[PDB]
DNA sequence: GCTGATGCGTA
DNA sequence: GTCGGAC
DNA sequence: GTCCGACCACGCATCAGC
């Protein structure tokens, strides 16, 4: 009974004659390692549920009081969402963390980090007493792990590194790695929150909870052929994915789902205003093209695309109002107008709701939207309703729950209607979408030209009454966004690569990505205006490795000037030129490029770029000016 | 008390 | 946001 | 088509070091 030898990924696995823990013990973490190496072994998500669910089986099966802790470091997570809790651990500290751990230079351990692309392979390959410490177990590293989430203040920082140091003399094996892994954020198991939920659905399936031990049923799949065994996982797969997203809070489901069992679990877990969920998305379309074909046969309305925060707004019984971000954070402090406001947009009848909506900055003085970069000026922290410098106007645009009722599972028509009914628009304070429903081919692309004249991103598109319900476990993404830039005419540039960056797991070894500059005429010189990381196949990313790699240079060139950019690790003579994508330009604080055109002091950088295509017909002199960067921008009223 | 380095969470 | 890998 | 882990600018909040 080692767990250096543990092995979820075996076949036939017994939940308790593979554990490697007597029962009521507490879980090592051994096992969870173990059990996550067994998962990265792999490359098929199928297999990868399985082991999880290996695992999960005999924590159920053995020890039940470790479930949640196992769940919440297979996530990565430290809690359920809106508590805000954050490591505040950074590679930073986690590698002086390494070095007072083994001894090294910070410099030296460094060195070994940026060019393995890992600091968990950093963490434990390095060579903690004579003594080996006592062998860390699940719940505790779980435990140091909040501990580390809670320190605040002076010397914080210290305490912060201090219980790194110690998880880290106490690691045997593969452990080390992990641990290192979880801190830095880069779990990357391979599985989320999804899988997860895939094996924990599976776990319990197959090894019922709350079974006095030892379990009489230990595989609930024995009797069931094939097909049976597959589609009824997949039946109770789908119970707890949907109840989850209606109550995605573990600490709040994992009890229930022990004592009353998965089938009935949708009976106690009901959708309640308070606990933050995961909005519902959409998919972009090459244009009105696509739209007919996805949607068909099906009547559909059009939405104008806010440029601003999405902002979920819940109304206890009781007059309690929080609001959530889009990642289930709690925004409330952060929104006092909104939370004065709430009396004035909704009639007296109303009890209890949840809106979704679309907070954008406004301006008063003007009666028009200032685009999303003025909203994030905004303070997070604990407000005053007194000092607010960036007024905020709601965009409301759905509903999920008005007066007890879930309107979850019922059509968009309906939804509307009732957001129409008991709601009420006050112009710059809170008003509905802008809309129009309609399906004429052109009629719908004169509306789009009136919406990105109105200052917004595009438009959105939501059917009424076809599959028009809300439930974001089935789907996720299940309107259409029709942008701008995802249609030809989506306004591309032509800018240099003067540089590239190494890469990070999965992609270290190789040019992670690259430093991109326009070039401006007066000065003669290119500035560089952002980095670009996204979009180009493993295969182009070599095309470019073996193409830069004649260009790589010791020393900038004397005419590139990057100021406060992230200084690239191989400088390249200044040759190559991609056609580069992007949503909105914006005035950067860092990039160089055509600073003084538009603002004294910052010059401009891209919102999000992606890579299209190399442009050999194009030498570094064709390439776009910042002249002609600064007009771009300014076409953005 | 301030500043630079940086973690986190908006896009 | 939108990407490609790998299923 | 789905899931996952990447990539990016930017600004507020936080803290070590001065
Ligand atoms: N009218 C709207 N209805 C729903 N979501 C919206 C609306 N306007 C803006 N959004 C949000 O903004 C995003 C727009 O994406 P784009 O690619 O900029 C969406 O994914 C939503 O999260």
């Amino acid at each position: 009974l080692d767990p250096s030898g543990y092995n979820p990924a075996k076949n036939n696995y017994h939940p308790v004659e593979d554990a490697c823990w007597k029962p009521g013990q507490k879980v090592p973490y051994l096992a969870v390692a173990r059990t996550f190496e067994k998962i990265e072994e792999v490359s098929a998500r199928l297999r990868m549920v399985e082991t999880l669910s290996n695992l999960l089986r005999s924590v159920v099966a053995l020890s039940p009081p470790d479930l949640l802790p196992v769940l919440y470091l297979s996530l990565n997570h430290l809690g359920p969402p809106q508590q805000g809790l954050a490591l505040g651990v950074g590679d930073g500290v986690l590698l002086k963390a390494v070095a007072q751990a083994t001894g090294r230079q910070l410099e030296s351990v460094r060195a070994e980090a940026a060019e393995k692309g890992d600091v968990g392979l950093v963490a434990e390959n390095s060579r903690r007493l004579m003594l080996p410490p006592p062998p860390l177990t699940a719940s505790g590293v779980f435990s140091k792990f909040r501990d580390i989430a809670r320190l605040t203040g002076s010397a914080s920082t210290a305490k912060k590194i201090d219980i790194i140091k110690g998880l880290f003399v106490a690691c045997r094996h593969s452990e080390a790695r992990f641990i290192a892994r979880s801190l830095s954020g880069r779990l990357r198991l391979g599985l989320a929150e999804q899988s997860v939920l895939a094996a924990l659905s599976q776990a319990v399936s197959l090894t019922p909870p709350g079974q006095e031990f030892p379990p009489a049923m230990v595989d609930a799949g024995k009797g069931k052929t094939a097909e049976a065994r597959k589609t009824w996982l997949e039946e109770q797969g789908m119970i707890l994915k949907q109840t989850f997203c209606e109550v995605p809070d573990l600490d709040r489901i994992i009890p229930v789902l022990l004592e009353h069992g998965l089938e009935r679990l949708p009976e106690h877990c009901k959708l309640s205003p308070g606990i933050p969920l995961k909005p519902m998305l959409a998919h972009p379309t090459r244009g009105i093209s696509e739209v007919l074909k996805r949607f068909e046969e099906a009547a559909f309305t059009c939405e104008y695309k806010y440029d601003g925060q999405r902002a979920q707004i819940h109304a206890l019984e009781g007059g309690e109002v929080k609001i959530f971000s889009r990642n289930q954070a709690d925004n409330t402090g952060k929104y006092p107008d909104i939370i004065s406001r709430i009396p004035k947009i909704k009639l007296p009848s109303v009890t209890s709701f949840i809106l979704d909506t679309e907070a954008v900055a406004w301006d008063r003085e003007k009666k028009q939207i200032q685009p999303f970069q003025v909203l994030t000026t905004r303070k997070r922290k604990e407000v005053d309703a007194s000092e607010i410098q960036v007024q905020v106007c709601l965009y409301a645009f759905d509903l999920i729950y008005l007066n007890g009722e879930s309107l979850v599972r019922e059509p968009l028509s309906r939804r509307r209607q009732l957001l129409r009914e008991n709601f009420v628009e006050t112009e710059g304070e809170f008003v509905f979408a802008t809309s129009l429903d309609t399906k004429d081919i052109e009629q719908i692309a004169e509306f789009l030209e009136q919406s990105v004249k109105d200052s917004c991103e595009g438009l959105m598109v939501k059917t009424l009454d076809v599959d028009a319900t809300y439930e974001i476990a089935k789907r996720s993404h299940n309107w259409l966004k029709l942008k701008k830039d995802y249609l030809g005419v989506g306004d591309t540039l032509d800018l240099v690569v003067i540089g590239a960056y190494l890469g990070r797991g999965k992609r270290a070894g190789r040019y992670g990505g690259f430093l991109l500059a326009s070039y401006d005429e007066d000065s003669e010189e290119l500035q560089a205006i952002c980095k670009l990381g996204t979009g180009f196949s493993d295969e182009e990313l070599e095309e470019h490795h073996q193409s830069l790699k004649a260009l790589v240079l010791p020393s900038p060139r004397p005419y590139v000037r990057i100021d406060g950019a992230v200084i690239p690790d191989h400088w390249l003579d200044p040759s190559a030129v991609w056609e580069v994508k992007c949503a909105d330009l914006s005035l950067s604080p860092i990039y160089p490029a055509a600073r003084g055109l538009v603002d004294s002091d910052k010059g401009i950088s891209l919102r999000f770029p992606r890579f299209i295509r190399v442009r050999e017909d194009k030498q570094p002199e064709q390439a776009t000016t910042s002249a002609q960067v600064a007009c771009l921008y300014r076409k953005q009223s």
